[PDB]
């Protein structure tokens, strides 16, 4: 599924995303852009043999069993292909074990690197949170 903007807000806001561990519903947004362009089924395969899955690109080193990364964990002990459904609660449930693991929302490189620091409220501009 590739959600609309608004669409993907209010999803997040339903499943307690909005002020999670700080960050307000824009932050989520801005994320989910430059990870996966709002696209559910976006997966994208790291160097390092592990893989990047859904809206926020969640990684399968620690996060996720794909059966395909070596030495990796799966602490939000789920299949990576949860991650990929056009219902998104099983990639916010990931997403908050992973802000909350001590680095915030630095762990989506893509949110430090566009996201952090930018007026964040423009991506949820127009919605009915
Ligand atoms: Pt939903
Ligand atoms: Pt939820
Ligand atoms: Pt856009």
């Amino acid at each position: 599924k590739v959600f609309g903007r608004c669409e993907l807000a209010a999803a997040m806001k339903r499943h307690g995303l909005d002020n999670y561990r700080g960050y307000s519903l824009g932050n989520w947004v801005c994320a989910a852009k430059f990870e996966s362009n709002f696209n559910t089924q976006a997966t994208n395969r790291n160097t390092d043999g592990s893989t990047d899955y859904g809206i926020l690109q969640i990684n399968s080193r620690w996060w996720c069993n794909d059966g395909r990364t070596p030495g990796s964990r799966n602490l939000c002990n789920i299949p990576c292909s949860a991650l990929l459904s056009s219902d998104i609660t099983a990639s916010v449930n990931c997403a908050k074990k992973i802000v909350s693991d001590g680095n915030g929302m630095n762990a989506w490189v893509a949110w430090r690197n566009r996201c952090k620091g930018t007026d964040v409220q423009a991506w949820i501009r127009g919605c009915r949170l």
